[PDB]
């Protein structure tokens, strides 16, 4: 079994669209998702598919690309850093999960150099 995927809506939360949020999605999001290396982390991980039954035992605070695309398209953020956090909660599941030197950690690796390199770059708020 996989657990219910990470919250991607909730009303109750208080919401904010703005010039940070919006470079999340049109640079740093879009910029990894479109990337050879992007398909491992563009959904959650599907434990029973990939037969990694101990993947969430390992794994509690999961965390993906398509979780995060639909967070920022539906407005789900209040602030970059809760978006910034869920960036770096993917990366470093990938990197407590598996073996150091796989191909899923040099995938996550590019990855993660692209986000650091747009993240540097964050721009001022308005
Ligand atoms: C070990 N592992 C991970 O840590 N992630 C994120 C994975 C994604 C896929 C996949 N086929 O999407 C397959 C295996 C994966």
């Amino acid at each position: 079994m996989n657990p219910p995927p990470p919250e991607t809506s909730n009303p109750n939360k208080p919401k904010r669209q703005t010039n940070q949020l919006q470079y999340l999605l049109r640079v740093v999001l879009k910029t990894l998702w479109k990337h050879q290396f992007a398909w491992p982390f563009q959904q959650p991980v599907d434990a029973v598919k990939l037969n990694l039954p101990d993947y969430y035992k390992i794994i509690k605070t999961p965390m993906d690309m398509g979780t995060i695309k639909k967070r920022l398209e539906n407005n789900y953020y209040w602030n970059a850093q809760e978006c910034i956090q869920d960036f770096n909660t993917m990366f470093t599941n990938c990197y407590i999960y598996n073996k150091p030197g796989d191909d899923i950690v040099l995938m996550a690796e590019a990855l993660e150099k692209l986000f650091l390199q747009k993240i540097n770059e964050l721009p001022t708020e308005e």
